[PDB]
């Protein structure tokens, strides 16, 4: 494959508001489901919360300094709905909009294109009190929030994503209970998935009407390429079920193909009520799709397990990070599939990276060679994808800096920059210097 990326390729790093900002009560911010969840004893592995995190509400200028030192040309970050509409449904908080306005101006002044995520999991708690993503009304008010934000910032921000990883919000938040709000019911999770998709579609339409200029609007999906452990009917069916559970359940309705019928049959009475009107809304045309990629699923049939009755067959020969199996070829596979089998284009890699047991060494650096190798290998797969015609326009490393990693708290470090959570000092890791020098060469 090729050596060089396009001259106008987007090179960035990514964060999310609750994971980095802190300042959870400042300047009118409301309570989010992640404030409630992280303050519930036992939900976070290490007793931490997002109360301070990286203090990026006050220290985003330091984050900009890091992006500049890395030679990036873009920054993917989220806007906290609790800062914009603290009650979820209700009046706006101009102080919240002004904060992000200043941030956007600081990014543009630095030559960093803002790639804004509207929803990165921090649902206002008052909406969860009224069933959260279990209620259609949450979709409606999400679109109202999207309208307000674009009205004020859309003169400067062209590239917007509605949702980050609706599979996580629905299935981890309402079915498996490991993410906020922490419910454990399949029917509620599937209902949440529909109202997330509906909220996405309503927001796209609202954003286009509210925008002062044409916008490039996408959605961001985690995708897991799935492979049967054997060619038996049982294992192949398990792979199809897992592929439907994570990938096709979201890709198909967004593509105007309805929900996948095999999954509707498998889910039975737990499937949501989806009329043709909702599906037309959900398929609101998009300008790009964001792909979040870390891992494959090598599936074996698991009849006694919870739905989708498919377990991972571990490969001890493959490298593992602090929390995941490394399989770079899956990134090529999933992109080839999107390019040839689905209508979304162009594509951005909106999240890719890894977690390691990073420490500051005696010399002062962070020697994260496995993370450097992770980036090198995945970037090579992107060159293969580009060679095959995949319309890939950018890449965002997850994450700019170590941050609050959801149910694992501050204990799971994904940064290309190290965060000292006691002093708030950031330091570039060796992999970040590698990205800097690779990008500079491009
Ligand atoms: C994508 O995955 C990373 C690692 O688990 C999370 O920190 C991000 O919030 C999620 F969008
Ligand atoms: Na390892």
């Amino acid at each position: 494959a090729g050596e060089r990326f396009p001259a106008d390729f987007v090179w960035g790093a990514a964060t999310a508001a609750y994971q980095i900002e802190g300042a959870v009560r400042e300047d009118g911010r409301g309570v989010s489901i992640w404030d409630t969840f992280s303050h519930t004893p036992g939900k976070i592995a290490d007793g931490t919360t997002g109360d301070v995190a990286c203090d990026s509400y006050h220290r985003y200028g330091e984050d900009i300094g890091l992006l500049n030192a890395l030679g990036m040309n873009a920054y993917r970050f989220s806007i906290a709905w609790p800062r914009i509409v603290p009650l979820g449904a209700g009046p706006i908080n101009q102080a919240g909009l002004d904060h992000y306005s200043r941030m956007v101006d600081a990014l543009l002044g630095a030559g960093l294109q803002p790639f804004v995520t509207l929803y990165h999991w921090d649902l206002p708690q008052p909406l969860e009190d009224r069933l959260g993503w279990g209620s259609r009304a949450t979709a409606t008010v999400f679109a109202e929030y999207a309208d307000i934000v674009v009205r004020q910032l859309g003169d400067r921000v062209t590239h917007w994503a509605t949702l980050n990883e609706p599979w996580c919000s629905a299935m981890l938040g309402y079915y498996l209970g490991v993410h906020a709000p922490g419910h454990t019911d399949l029917k509620r999770g599937l209902e949440a998935s529909h109202n997330l998709l509906l909220g996405h579609g309503l927001a796209v339409q609202a954003m286009r009407a509210a925008a002062p200029q044409p916008l490039q609007i996408g959605i961001v999906l985690n995708l897991t390429p799935t492979y049967p452990a054997s060619d038996s009917p049982e294992d192949v069916a398990a792979a199809r079920r897992f592929d439907g559970f994570v990938n096709r359940w979201f890709l198909d309705p967004l593509a105007g193909r309805g929900y996948p019928q095999d999954m509707l049959d498998y889910y039975g009475a737990a499937a949501p009520q989806a009329n043709p009107e909702d599906l037309t809304q959900i398929a609101a045309p998009l300008d790009w799709l964001g792909v979040n990629y870390y891992e494959r699923m090598r599936a074996v049939d698991a009849p006694d397990a919870s739905l989708p009755q498919a377990q991972r067959l571990d490969d001890p020969d493959l490298p593992h990070t602090a929390d995941r199996e490394v399989y770079p070829e899956g990134l090529y596979d999933i992109l080839l599939r999107l390019h040839n089998d689905y209508p979304f284009r162009p594509l951005y890699i909106t999240e890719n990276g890894c977690a390691l047991h990073d420490e500051i060494a005696e010399d002062g650096g962070i020697h994260d060679g496995q993370r450097q190798a992770f980036f090198e290998a995945h970037l090579a797969q992107l060159q293969r994808a580009l060679a095959a015609g995949v319309p890939l326009k950018g890449y965002f490393a997850w994450s700019l800096l170590d941050n609050f990693e959801w149910a694992m708290g501050l204990s799971m470090r994904y940064g290309i920059c190290y965060t000292n959570f006691e002093t708030l000092e950031r330091r570039i890791k060796d992999s970040g210097y590698w990205l800097r020098d690779f990008i500079a060469g491009q």
